[PDB]
């Protein structure tokens, strides 16, 4: 049933994700009007300064978050490490994501999402990955960025090459698909599925670096139906604050004066 | 109606396809036994020697040919070039070849064969060309090999080449497949149907340097389902006798004595 | 007045240019319905066998075939030479053909084709010279291709580009054509005009190794709105028949009968 | 109305810009009679020894800086965001600087600059860099040079690298200037208009590097309209002094001995 | 009599191997359920951390763990290292490692290992290592990964690769087998044998960063036999949780519920 993981999927639309690290933050995020929080031990930020190996969060964190707050709660998954998602989903959250973000557990494969009935966010760099990503399962698409700095060139880039990608195929000529679907190494019934719709057939959120409300803004006048927000808002001077302004300018992602007034 | 085309094209099994240049030709290749012949103006050896651009065959040769022989008749058309495929298909052959033995065409694209009521038969080199030309609406595959030498090396590397990749997707793991369709860079939905069927889901024929009746049982044994025999019949010492040879080796590739008798 | 020019060269469009070498063949082209010939002393095969410099052609000649034809009757110029341009004018000529297939005059630079009165027609291999040539002053463009040869590969890859690009420009951002012009190094203003008329904004020809009714159908096709027929016509069997058929095969480009009967 | 925005910006020929941080280096460099302040929450001193990415000042400070003085008062924005722009048009500032000192926010696009009422401020390396931006929609450019170091031979070399193109463009045949668009990938008619004008169209400053009343006169005597200062001044033993001074050689570009004395 | 040192590596499979420093340590292993333990004077964190050369741990404290547990007791050669071996067989341990994870010995040669009575465990990458070391004489296989880290990539990769060599190999040609033993430069004999078997002709365990209960269950999903876990349990918050955790993922490696319940 991949369409009920993509209806599922749907009702993130037009939100903020959050990465959340214990029951607090969590109640935090929830009361900034995040839609979904991503449970995970320590930030990103610990990923990529204190080094080691980051896996999966521990499941009694997961736990207590899901008893904690009422919106959907996420976790992070190694890339082709199935054996934490089927974890994951034994603990019962809503979404799983398949978190480039964390360490590589398979660097040549990735899940055969098809199995879990939880719905799964996979990342994307390109209209290729994430129409791959779509066949092998993932009912939701992220655009990867980088992980951990605060600069959105690489996130902006990400999804203007999709939204081009996208663009350029509207109107592709149907004798051409066919070498398009071979140039990104993507399925062809996708591409001809995406060629139809004018958009990725799932929900497509942006991630990586959206640290102010202009650039969650920026995000969703690219294209994209929402942002993923990590670490720099509980380690700012008012964490509060600055998630029910980044909120708020996803919500109005058209009003400058309502940007102005969250900043 | 593809899975019509694919039907129709079925009755080629166990056959030969000889290249035929007029009438005479054509009779001859009909009592040898061919399950079709492949009209054309002057034979691949031309092509190969005397240079110049090689185009799909005349119209009223076509028509002759047609008029002479009551088997399936064929004709080449240039890749990508779908104007030569408009007009084979109005004049009325039973199959159409894209050839890569004729000049491209369309270096980039190749013909989008959904759009003809007539079968097409396609060249292939390995598993992902064949399944993208199976995508691309072709009803029959041929291994490419090589056009002219009479030397069979390359016809017998590419139909190795198919059948192992072949062999390789049947036993491979469910969650791998994905990165398989990624390396040939095939399309998914294909390479599942392949892996469920065993074989390519069109008839498979061998073509380039098969020259004796040794070469067309060759063949036939490693896996194939058809040989195509283009120049060096009748440019032999006696051509109804090499013919009708070839011709019983495809139909007997598995009896060493005819294959003796028959050389 | 650049668009009584660019209304100028409208007639042509739906038409077969044919270059032309006497009274005689300008006679043949024109009962066989060509729309304009292109006076020229000697065959590109000519240019390519005798080799040595190729220049404007004669002024005798251009006025024989002047008064021996009613149709449009164009002339070639070497690319950046205006002096020829300038004698090709005051001879009274239709259309002037800065044409490559002659040798070049001026590497670097091309006529500044706003300094005369008569419509130019310049080639091109991609959207960025199309738009350079027609910002120069080119009322008229024609696809390069490959000069001499009969084969239409480059041909066909240059008219997919143009109306590739074309493609892709319709549909692309606003914010991001200004790059796109960077892209190409092309006026930004006739990007623009491209990019509101979902075309290139003058008159497109194809050019270039078009030798059947079927290579002309199929450039008619790919979006084109002529062909231009240069040496292999009057060199072959019959010059009038196939002349005829390639007009016919303009004229019809979307009647598969059609092209099968003229051929 | 672009040419409003170019007249509007007008008023800022032969004066001086200066990055200030708070209201008190604001009412400073007002009352050392600088044309127009950059308020920015923290020095380029301050991107480099903090290090990490620096983003637009933040809309609260930018409020006070207006209420605190009279001048025109501009401010940063990262390129290609356009959100950013849109949250400064939104706060009323008068001039937007899309400001390549700050950090890329879209590496391949800029802002569109037409879709906003208030004039920006875009850098500029060469001849063609400074057409494009004016293309764009930039109504006032300023060369780029080098941030932060006080050095000012790129800022030399760049400012010298304009007026030598557009002396060259002055003289330049008019059938080569087409080619000359091309060689820096800039519009034909911007480039046509400069060679008309014998200069770039909008308001030209100079900017990276200018930290003495030297550096800032030998600016305007290499034929620029203005300087940017922007750290150097406040961190010296003297702030006032030495505003005053560069302000003084500013308006004073051709006297040696006020520039003796301001030194 | 290899065949006995099989069938009695053979009560390995589906257990844990725990590298133990001391007699404390040993015990704990024991009681969280592990089959086998592999004496070591200091682990391979330490190994990693206090550099040096490490060889065969000292016959005291293997004689000391040895009778402080009742289950087999492993411990490490050097490669190539035979009279460390044979020192180890003249203490009777039950199983010898000839390790990579230590210091190479002999970097060209292995130990024959056809000399001892006592089974050995052979580390491997792929599928022509592995026969190479069952030709050898190793009774035991043991998938190399990567040591000290913690990270599965490496791990997941090398039994990703022996079990898709062997699916590759279940299905292959008879005809090809030989040119695929001289591909691995393996035994002609093994590969036939593990052609045959459907899998490694020896007990197939894993080794290298598995660290948690889903690394564990990982790797006894993808198809190995077994586990090693060297030092991180034992520098952890609690040594027979994580210890126990992980021999009952291992037990339970098809119980998502179970691999939720222990970690």
């Amino acid at each position: 049933p991949f369409s009920v993981k993509v209806g599922l999927a749907q009702m993130l639309r037009g939100g903020v994700i959050m990465d959340v690290v214990n029951a607090e933050q969590a109640r935090i995020a929830e009361e900034a009007g995040a839609c979904a929080v991503m449970a995970l031990e320590r930030v990103p930020a610990d990923i990529r300064a204190q080094g080691g190996v980051a896996r999966m969060s521990d499941p009694q964190m997961i736990k207590e978050i899901k008893q904690a707050v009422t919106i959907p709660v996420m976790a992070k998954a190694r890339i082709g490490h199935f054996v934490e998602a089927q974890i994951l989903e034994a603990i019962g959250i809503d979404y799983i994501d398949e978190s480039e973000v964390l360490t590589l557990a398979d660097e040549d494969h990735h899940i055969n999402k098809h199995n879990f009935r939880i719905p799964f966010v996979c990342g994307c760099r390109n209209l290729g990955e994430a129409l791959r990503r779509i066949r092998e399962g993932a009912a939701m698409i992220r655009t990867k960025g980088e992980a951990g700095t605060g600069n959105i060139i690489e996130a902006v880039r990400h999804v203007r090459s999709v939204n081009g990608d996208i663009r350029v195929l509207r109107n592709m000529d149907d004798d051409e698909v066919f070498t398009f679907a071979k140039k990104l190494a993507a399925p062809y019934d996708l591409v001809m599925q995406t060629k139809q719709l004018g958009r990725l057939p799932v929900v497509q959120f942006a991630a990586g670096g959206v640290a102010t409300p202009a650039d969650a803004a920026l995000m969703m006048q690219l294209g994209c139906d929402g942002v993923f927000v990590g670490s720099g808002i509980f380690k700012s001077g008012d964490p509060a604050r600055r998630a029910r302004a980044i909120v708020q300018a996803v919500t109005h992602y058209s009003d400058p004066e309502m940007l102005v007034e969250v900043s």
